[PDB]
Formats: C-alpha cells, structure tokens, sequence
C-alpha cells in the first residue's frame, strides 16, 4: 500500500548504516516471513536478527516499492545528517564515548552466545601489550586524557623505533581505539594537501612512518615526510583552526586533530621535535618476540594490534570511575563479566609466560 | 500530511545554516516531543532548544515527509540568497556590526550560565594582549577604521617581526574580530590564482608569512611570497576592480578586501613598502612570555588569539558612540556587566602583572 | 498496464546480472508467445529458456511501459545490493563455495546435452596438469586452504619460473577456480595506487610477471614490479587493513586480497621473500612440452588454464568431505558421473602419456 | 492521445538505429501524410519509404508529444541492450553472418531498383583484386575461418610490403568485410591503453601501419608500434582473457579480439614474429598500377578497398555450402543475378586486361 | 492554458535556429500584440517580424507556461535531429545549393529596401575579385565542381603566395561561399587531433597559413603544419574513412572533408605535393593593392571576403543550368535584377578601373 519511509530511516539510524546499497541489500531480507527465517533462527547476522521481525510487514511492502534507492537515499542522508551534527555539537570525551559504546557492542557479539571470539586468547593479548612498555595500562589512559583534552602544543606523540619495535602496533591499536584516520606526509609538497584532508572530522590522526634525511649510512630511505611536517607546525599543535581540502575543493575548517607521529629513528629538527608533547621509544625485545613465536594466536588473530585488547585493558585495570558516567554501568558489567573467569594469578601467570618469552597460554 | 516548506526555511535563516545535512540533521531533532526534552530540559544547544516546541508540530511531520531533503535544500538556498544580497548591499559598516553581534552571540552563551567560559580569565587576556603594543586599544580602532573605510592604497596593514613576537596572535585575533581569510601566496606564480579566489566575497584578508628570496643568511627560508604580492599591487591598494578565481573559473569581479600581510623579516621591495599605509613591528618581550608560561590559560584555551579577546576589549576601553548605532545597547549592557564584575584597579594590576612577568591572576 | 518490478528483480537476480542493458535486453525476448519460442524449443540459453514462460506476462507487459530502463535500475541497484552484503557478510569459505557452484553451473552445461565441451578432454587436461607438479592435487586444496584461511604473513605464493614453464597456465587456472584479479605491478610508482584499487572486494589477487631492475644478463628486462613489491609488505601479509584506491578516490578500505605473484627468475630481496609462505618453481619440461604439440585441443581450447580443469581434479582426487556441507551432494553426483565415465586405468594411460610425451589420449 | 513508444522501438530495432537524435529526425518525417509523400513515391531512403505508411499515423501523435526524445532515449537503448545480448550469446560465425546479412541489404539497394551501384565497375574491382594475390578467394575464405575459429596463437596475420603495394587496401577491404575497428599502437606506452580499449566488442582488429625502430637507412621512420605489440603477445595470441579500458576507468574483460598487423618492412624480433600464424608480402606491381591508372573508376569510386567487393568475391568463387545453412538462399540468389549477367569468359577478359595494365572495361 | 510544442518547433525549424537560450529570446517576443509591433511595423528583423502574427496566440500562452525552457529544448532537439538527417542523407550538391539559398537569403535583405548593403559596391567587389585571378568565375566553378564531387586524391587546392597577395581573400571568400571551417594545423603533434576534430560533418576545410620548419632565410617563421600536412595524407586525399575527436572523445568516423591549404612559399616535400589536385599562385599587384586604397568601401565593409561577392559573380558569369535544378528559377530572379541594374560595359569600366588601379566607381 504506502511503504514507511520512516521505519526505514529508523533501521538504518540504528544500524548506523551509511552505505545506500548495504542498507537496501540489507533491508529486503525482511521481505520474507521471519515465521521460518533461518537467519534469525541461527541468529547469523545481528543486523538482521534483532530487525527481521519488526521490519517484516514494512519490508514486505517495501519489495514492491517502485523505488527503494530513493527511500534508502533519504535513511543514509538521515545517518550523515546525525553524524554531522554530532560533528558540531558533542563533545571530545562524547566523541570517545561512543567510539567506547560501539567497541563494546563488537564485544558483546565476539564474546557472546553467537560469536567465535575466545577471551582468553584476548586477555593473553592484554598480558603481552602491558609488558611492551612500563606502565602500559597508564600510558593508554594518559593517551586517552591527551586526545581528549586536545591541547595546543601538547596534542601529539612521537613513537621512534627500528621495525617490528611494537610502535607500529601499538599506534595501529590506539588508532582503532579512538578512531581516527592515519596520513601519509611522505609525499611531494602538493600532493600533501590532498591527504591532509583527510583528517576532516576525524577524532586523532597517525602520521605513519614518518621518513626523513639524513640517516641513509644505517640503511634508512630518504624521505620528505619529516620535512613536511616542520612545515605543518600550525596542524600539529593547533592554536588556531586550518582549511581542509576534499573532492579537488575546499571543505572544513577546523582544529587539526592531534594524534601520534609513528617515525623510524631519522635525526629529528629542533623545530620539530618541540611539537611532541610524548615520546616513546620502541626496541625490539626478545622475549616478546619469542612469545609471539609461541603464540600464533595473537597474531594470526590479530589481537595485539586491535583497539579492542586495549579497551580490554583499561576495563581489567582502570578504575569504572575513570569512565564516563554514562557508560560506567555497561564497564562494571565486563569488569563482573573478566573477574568472574580470570583471576589475578592466572591473568598475573601470562604475564611471567610472556617476560620468559614461552607462550601467554602455557 | 502537508509539512510546512517556509517554517523549515525560517529556523534556517534563523540560524544562519547554510548546511544542508546539517540543517537536517537539527530539524529532525524536533519531531520528539520537547516535554521531556532533557536537550531543552538540560539547554545545552541555543541553536536546538531555542526552537523546539515552535517546531514541533512542523518537525513531527517532516518526519513522515518522503522528500525532506528537498525541504532542506530551498532552505538552504534561501540563506545563501540572503547572504548574496547583503554581499552586493550592505554598508562595510552593517558588514562589521552583523559580525560584532555574531560574535556577541558567542559571550552570551560561553558566560551565560550554561557556558563554561571563565570571564576573569577573558580580561585576564585583554590584559595581556593590551601589553602586546602601545595605546592597544586605539590600534585596534584604527585597524576597524581602516578596514571598514576600505580607501585606495590605505587598505593594508603589516605586520612584522621576528617568531613568537605576537604577529601572528594580534593578525589572527583581528582576523576573528572582523571575520575573513588567511591566505599563502608563497606558492608558484601559477598556482597563485587558486589561493587569491579564496577572498571572495571575504571582509578582510590576511597573507600569513609572508617570505621572501631576497634574506638567508639570518637563518630565513626562502618562499615566493614577497615577490608574488609585489606582482599584486592592483589586488593591495584596490583602485580597480579584480577578477577572482575559484571553482576552477573565474568568479566574482570585485574590489579586493582590505587587510593585514604577516612577514618574517625580510627585504621588503619600496614598491611593495608603498602597498603599506601602516606598519607595526614586533619584537619578543620577556615578560609577555614569562607571563605566558605562568598563565598556561591564555594559550590553553585559545584566548589571546580570539577576536572575542578583542570584542571586549573595544566594549571595556571605548565609548559607546563609537559603535554602530544599531549595537550600542547591546554593548552598554555589557558594559556595565563588565563594570559590576570588575574594578578599574583590579583590571590594573592585570597589566602590572604581564608587566613584571608572573601572571595576570596573582 | 501495471508491470511488476519485483518479477523483473527475481529475473536479475537468479541470473546475477549486473547489466542493465543486458538485463534490459534479455527481458524483452520474454514478450513473445514462448509456445513457439525456438530460442527455448532449441534450449540455446540457460538464462532464456529456463525464465521465459514464468516471464512471458510480466514482459508482455513490460513491453509496453514508459520507463523500461528504470525498471531495470532498481533490478540491478538489488543484485549489487545483494553483492555488497555477501563481500560484508560471508565467511571465505562460503564465497569460495559460491565461486565453485558457478563454475559446477558452467560444467553441467558444457558437459550437458547441450554443451559442446569434450568431457574426455577436459580430463585429459586433468591428467596434463597433474603432471606439472608433484602432488598438485594436494597442491591444489592447500592453495585453497591457505586463501581461506587467509592468515598474516601466510598469504601468498611465489610461482617462480622462466617461461613456458607452467607458472602462467597454473597461476590463471588457480585464479579462475577462486575467483579474483590479476595485476600488473611494474609500473610507475605513483600510477600503482590505480592498479591496487582493482583488488577490492576481490577473492585473491594475481601479480602476474614481476619484474626487477636487479638482473639483466639472462636476457631478462628491466621493471619494478619487485621494486614496487618490496613497498607493498603491509598489503601483501595483511596484518592490518589498507586503503584502496578506484574511481579515481579512495573508496575500500579493507585487508588487501591474499594470493600469487608470478616471476620470471629474478633476485628478489630478502625483505620481499619473507613475504611468501610458500614458493613453486617451475621447471620447462620436454614430454610436457611435445605432449602438447600432439595435444593441440589442451591449448586450443583454453583447457590447461580454466579453474574448471583444477574443479573437475578435486572432484576426482578428493574425498566429499573435503568439500563445504552445502556442496558435497553436487559433487558426489559428479564423481559418480565421472566413475561411471572414466576407469582409474584409463586416466592412468593418460598421465602416462604425457610423461612419455605423446598426446593423452593415444 | 498516447503515442506508442513501442512502435518507436520497433522501428529503431528495425532501422538498428542506435542514435537518438538521427532516431527523432527520421520518426518526425512520417507525421505527414504518406498519401503524397515524394521522399516515398520517389524512393529517396528504404529507411523512409519501408515504414512511413505504417507509421503515419504514430508518428502523427508523435509529432505532439511532450517528450519526444525521452521517447527515443528507450528506443535506442533497446537498440543497445539488443546489441549487448548478441555481444554474450552469438557465436562468431553467427557475428560473422549478420555483418555478412548487413552487407548484402547494402547490395541490395546499391545494385537495385533504387540504387546508383554499377555492378559491372564492382565486378572489375574482383577482377582487379584476385589478381593482386595468388588464389585470392582462397584467401579470402582462409582469413574468414582463421578470425572465426578465433584460435590462440593462430589469431593473427601480418601484411608487410612498401606503400603502395596494396596491403592497406586488402586489409581495409576485410575490415569492412568482417566488421572490427583499426586501432594504432604507434603511441607512448601510457597512451596505448586507451587505444587497446577501442577494440571492446569488436570481431576483428587492424594494427595499421606498425612502425619499428632499425631501418632508418632505407628511409624508414622509427617508432615505437612494433615495441608495444612485442609486449602485447597476451593480446595477440589469446589464450586468456584481458581487461580493456574505455571513459577513463575498467570495462570489458576478453579474449582479444584476432587481427592484422600492416607494416612497412620493419625487422621483427623472433618473438614478436611468432604471434603470425600467417605472413603477406605485398610488392608493388606494374600493371596493376597501369590497370588503374586506365580504370579510374576502381578508385574513384573506392571499390577495391570495399569489404563488398570482397564479400561479391565469394559469392562469385565460393560454394554455397560454405556460407551458413541461414544465409545461403541469399547467396544462391545473388550468384544466380550475378551469373545471369557475366559469363566466365567476360569475367576472365577482365583479369587479363589487369595483367596486361589496361582497362578491366576494355 | 496549453501551449503548442509543435508550433514552437515550427518556429524553431524554420529559423533553422539550434540555439535554445535564443529560441526562447525570439518567442517571448512574440506575446505582445502584434497590431502595434514597432519590430514588425519598421521590419527590423525577418527572424520576428515574419511569424509574430502566426504565433501571437501561442507565444502568449507560452509567456504564462511553466517550463518553457523545457519546450524549447524539443524544438532545438528537433533542428539538431534533422541537420543528423542531412548529414547521413543529402547528396553533396544538396548540400551545396541550401547553402546558396542560404546565402540568397541574405541577399534579399542585404539587397532588399530595409537592408543596407549597396549592390553597385558588391558588384565592384566582383569586378576586383574577377581581377584577382584569370577566369576567375571559371576557377570559381571548377572548385565548386570539385568539392562536390569529392574525388580520391583530387580534393585539395593549395593556395601559394606571399603576403596580401590575395590568398586569404580568395580563401575565406570560397570559404563561405560553401560553408566549412578555417583549422590550424601549426600545432603541437599531439593537440592535432583536437583541430582536425573541427572537420567534423563540415563541408570543406581550409589550413590557414600553413607553416613550415624548412626554410627561413626568407623571414618564414617556424611552425610545424607542412610536417603536420605530411601525415595526414589519409586525410587529405580521402581513399577510406577516418576517426575524428572532439569532446574530448573519438565521435565521428567520416571521410575527411576537401578543402583549400592556404600556404606562405615553404618547401612542400613531394610526397605531400602531390596530395594537391591543383596549386594556384598569387603574387602581390600593385594595380590591386593601389585600387584598394582608393576603394575603402571593398575592405571596410568587408566585401572582396565574402562568399556573397562570390555567389554575385556566378549569377552574374555563368548560365542557369550550371545551378541545381531546384534553385535556377531563384537565380534566374537575380541574374534579371542584375541585368536590369548594370549593363556589361560599367561592369567592364569596373574592371579597367581595376586595372588601372583607380577605384571601381570612378
Ligand atoms: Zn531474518
Ligand atoms: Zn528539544
Ligand atoms: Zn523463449
Ligand atoms: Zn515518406
Ligand atoms: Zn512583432
């Protein structure tokens, strides 16, 4: 008869679904009776499952529409529409909230009923990233206190160190933590720009692997990002806002995002080097090394590089009240969930496995 | 049923949105009924519970409407219609009250008792940019003269001095105080044309560093700037009309706005130097930055570089009728706000304060 | 009067047709009586004579409409819908058993009463083929495993080889069995970004002929193909995600596809080495070689290097269990087809021939 | 009242009109009444005088409507999407039968009724043409089965000879005479792509006048057309499908199509040799030369390098047997016109004035 | 109420007017009343005062319609629709006598009672255009004959001289007697296509000035056109079709059109001589060049140029039959005029006067 537009709209503001041709795709398997839905039954897709039937008498008319793009166009404009105004309006820490809230909901499928994710192999992800630097668990909420505050001149990281150090890593899981676009200023001068854009509306930005010049004698590349990025001294610590480019026109103008410069020992300027609030120097260990070795897992799975094991490292170690209000109830109930299946010297165990080099789950 | 197009369009001109999507995203905020709007209940957002209950009804079936971004863009349009026929009517004079009142927008709302802004801390920045040059307060009158007369080769201003002199804090918080854009002309000779576009329609301009060839050996870079401006002689003293280029074309014919160059110190060409109805220098103070390091809050919280900094220090230091006869009250209100807050003495040892370098709240 | 767009949407999505002209094109055979339909009384097409009379109505009608091409739009917008949510959704796996039963779908054609494929030559292909690796069945299924798997640093395969040595045919046969890209790589450093992008929501990815500036007395040209390789590691062992470029943009943002890279014998750095779990070399061989001379059919009829060659390996050297649950079934009605067809000593004679380098099916 | 769009298609399905502006100039002639109409009576265009009686009256409503291009926007790509579907489902030798079928609707009006055509001045042109080549029918049939059979590494044939020796006409004659598009690799390798995608769809390709690099001393100028097919041996042999490209991003993925390559003497290297299954050198004759200069008509009137003298040729030498069952009433019936007008020895008059360079007509 | 589309296209059609912005200027011009039409009642304009009454009624209609830009793009799709026709349609003499009613058109009100143009002066143009060259109307006819009959290898004329010699003239009169386009060929190999994408559905073709590299010492600038000319051979005699590029694409595949190479005395090498059919020579007269000086009026009202002069002096010169059949009896109208106008002995005074070089009129 007359499909709901506004039921559409309201799936997809509640799947967050920004792609016009995933939400048709999506929204015309509601088509079928859910009254034998296989899909619901074994609860394959959460996106599907939790809407079916809700949506099966809507969907339903919706297969008969004579044009579900157009509807669909106006559900996606309405998530945009949202996204933009949060852009605006919320503030830094409700930015990370949410990134926080729907990390959780990522867990709450990995470690549930219908999921595959294995939490003790997650948590002997944990006991290996809180023995690659001292402190670990304090380093990632001082770095979170950082991002959020946002502070001029004391809005970025450096990490230095050879390959395979753990800063590629442990940037690539702070990264996912946050959300975040990562850059890539070793480019010619005016194809710079173009990247730089790219930071628009974003959270943090990881500059990774930042090359420079003079260091070729220890077999380091030469490079111009280094020397790019003592030009961009206004996006770095930000005290006033900047132009951003996108689709070869300008867009935004805002307050570059802080974040993290992942670099690999290359002499750094004066100038430069004043722009780092942080610095952190990764050197590959041994006992990490052969830990992984003996840990396939960690790897194969990644977990160490996932933004998850390091939210599952401040809900082990931090304090609920260091969380945001809103969310506290939903960190004590994972905080009730981790202490009812690990204890101390097991979680404490893993830690010696990985010091001795021989495998977390030994 | 039959959503109202006009109402829609009247909350856009109201708030001066000229975004589309976001402009949808706020209106879809008012399809809830604003009894137990916590948004209003809690007025974090003027632009939000301002007009909630009058939208209500219109909003409730914007819902329900199956082209709401169509009512959106007429909406849109209509604001950028009305800000394309103050560009061609508007005295220099009404373009610089509307900012002013803009910008009075903010401090009702960052020292209303919603906002989080410390007004001691405010004047605090006053104080000390009022110690950043000599009769302060006459030099910003001026500047506001100057750039609202918009005469014949007595349009720009420079700025010039060494790093972290206060060049570029006074040209940035100017360039708030009247609304405008920076813009960088050490660029290549053809490349040049894209950033020049970028004044349309603009109130003021400011060429950030500017750099020259000419200087090297007192450790300054090189850059086309000087040159390049010295090749723009009909855009600076604004005799005849200019053709700008923008969306890859040519655009708007106008006179060029009016404004400040920023400059590092180089060998400005008499021909160039001619350009200059005034020129200030600045050079480092030892007690500004002392102070600055013991009243972390003005670089902080981005105050010494806000053109709010400024506005309250026309309203603090200068008579009424020297505004617009349109804004006077609003300023006089503030005034005597400021007057009952704070004593002629107090403001004093402010400056005494910057004066010997230890922070103006001791 | 009224045509149905859902029945045209079937029609396109049981063919998997992403064309609209196509679309377009075949749903307008269906307007004619299929009574004396020759195209379905001669059973010249699968994806005609197995719809038209279920669409002879709806495309009678059809014929007649206003907006045939608009009909056709939301048809295909589903079936790319469709595919955006299996790339989002499926398990490796269940896409490589999809990929399997299309080419099953080609062979019950091919090999039907239909069909004008030789079915003792396409086992000859078999029989050729296994003779070109020791064990190359059970090459085959790793191969197959290892993509699914598709697990860091154990992603990709090294075909390397001098030329007419079996690594090309092998390399296209294991690509059309999986599905996928081939790429090509020595090119310039700034136009490869455009080549990565092909490699978006494929299955496995082809670098076909790398070559090296290192090398050159062979008589081995120039290229940076291992050049550009070497600055690839991140995509190639897919520890964490990477974005793509298409559309001249960066749309997909993904773990880049796992794979072969086929050489032509160069040096290839250790650094590029560590890249590839396993390395194949291939080795020009006479019988394989005079084989062919006497068994033109092998290459005249693109037989070596089909995936359906590898497919018909599997179904004749592998158990069903192998296999996915959801295909097993077909498989065994092949295998007993092709028992009931081919004795074990008849396609031992085969292997035997090409090893005694005289044409298959002598 | 209502125009009939499907009567619009009809007509451009029938005229295989596949321009919408040529398509709305030539309905809009039928709006007036047939009863007088000259262009009809006078039998200017079959494409005019064949439909303008049935569609008057159509076309009478057509002349009214309110979109009369949206109209032949769905006739055309009706037109397309017909042309789409034979692109996947006809076989070569069916590709191969209309393009003859179009051909001999050519001849029909040519040499009818209606028609300017001399056939005994095309009659000369085979006379001409079977004496430029030894067995020339045989040829010419040799060259149909080796593009239709379409086998790799037997897909191509290289006509090498001075200028003016008449490979340029030959192979212009069996391009016309088999539908395909010329293409020119003389181009930088970057710019040889696009070029490579022209030959989308096509049944044939001509490689026009390659030019190499050595024989600069026989006044030869050097290029880079022999390089790039040297490194398009995928291309030319076959064996496997290719991606082409076309409006600045990827289309069609094929088997490109089989061809020939005109040159002008170039060495060539063994290897790029080895992709002919066939080579013609073509030298300059005198009394061919002489023929012509006494029979200006074969030039003036372009027929020996008409794919129709060609297709006249074979209808003239050929057995029809040797034509497709389709098409053979057709033939027997123009062999018949054909042998009704010329006996064999008026025929054989005219390949001895060739010879003796006098005058075919003589 | 409801406008008429048709009459708009009528309006549109026989004004031969493709131009939409300009078709909507004319008709809107027709909703006044046209009892007290100053544009009709002074007949200031054919284009308005010839149908303002017939369209009266519509245009005032069309004045209250919503989308009349809309119905003007029918009307414009309609001319451009039947100028497709003739290209593919229309035999080149067709072609050549609607460009002379064309031209006549012109002339009736150049010549007419609200025209300005004096005929006595277009005659004395005919008579120093008539001294140019001898037999001149005979050179003008044979021309005439020759692009019409667009013959293989005899459809280019190479005008040779120096300066103000006459070529130009003769060039751009014969230009627009026939219509056509001017190209220049002085390029950069690579933006040729660009230029010779002009000839596209064109007439006849003239390269103006062509330069040459060989050749200086004479003050002969550089330029590339007579290398350029060389390798376009296949475009210049016509043998086979070509592949035209304008939009930025390859639209048209057309015989290259004949035409005239206007030249400055280079070294034309053979192998491009001999592309010319015919080469005439024009050496600077003083008699000419002294009668301009005394006959301002020639160049001022720009009359020797004009392909009207030229039309004059065939109606003038040659017999009635030598036109098309179609538009004898209109020129047989003229030739009486004429005849009734000047008698043959001032005609010859004009010429002696020419010779002497004193001005035509005296
Ligand atoms: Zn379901
Ligand atoms: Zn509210
Ligand atoms: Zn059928
Ligand atoms: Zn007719
Ligand atoms: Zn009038």
């Amino acid at each position: 008869k007359q499909v709901s537009w506004k039921l559409v709209t309201e799936y997809a503001m509640e799947t967050k679904c920004d792609d016009v041709l995933l939400l048709l795709g999506m929204y015309l398997e509601f088509q079928y009776s859910f009254e034998m839905c296989l899909k619901c039954i074994k609860k394959e897709q959460p996106s599907h499952y939790k809407y079916h039937e809700k949506h099966y008498a809507n969907a339903a008319i919706f297969a008969d529409s004579k044009n579900q793009k157009t509807i669909c166009q106006q559900a996606v404009d309405t998530v945009l529409a949202k996204k933009r105004v949060d852009s605006l309006q919320l503030t830094r820490e409700q930015m990370l909230t949410n990134r926080f809230n729907d990390l959780l909901d990522r867990m709450d499928i990995m470690f549930g009923s219908t999921g595959s994710a294995d939490i003790e192999e997650w948590m002997a992800g944990v006991a290996w990233l809180h023995c690659l630097l001292p402190k670990m668990d304090s380093v990632v909420y001082d770095f979170l206190k950082c991002m959020v505050y946002n502070i001029p001149k004391k809005r970025y990281w450096l990490f230095k160190g050879p390959i395979d150090s753990g800063k590629t890593t442990l940037a690539a899981a702070l990264l996912e933590l946050c959300g975040g676009k990562a850059l890539n200023v070793n480019l010619p001068l005016d194809r710079l720009n173009f990247e730089l854009g790219v930071a628009i509306d974003q959270f943090l930005v990881v500059f990774e692997d930042v090359k420079g010049t003079g260091g070729e004698s220890r077999d380091l590349p030469s490079g111009q990002g280094i020397n790019n990025l003592d030009n961009l001294r206004d996006y770095l610590d930000g005290s006033v806002k900047v132009n951003l480019e996108k689709k070869h026109l300008n867009k935004r103008t805002q307050i570059f995002p802080p974040g993290i410069v992942t670099m690999n020992e290359y002499s750094v300027p004066k100038t430069l080097q004043a722009r780092f609030v942080k610095q952190i120097d990764f050197r590959p260990k041994d006992y990490l090394k052969h830990c992984l070795e003996r840990s396939e897992f960690l790897l194969e799975k990644r977990i160490i590089q996932s933004g998850i094991a390091l939210l599952l490292m401040l809900i082990w170690y931090r304090p609920v009240a260091e969380f945001a209000q809103s969310i506290q109830s939903r960190i004590v109930e994972w905080k009730e969930r981790l202490d009812k299946e690990f204890s101390l010297s097991v979680y404490q165990k893993m830690k010696f496995n990985v010091a001795m080099g021989i495998g977390v789950l030994d």
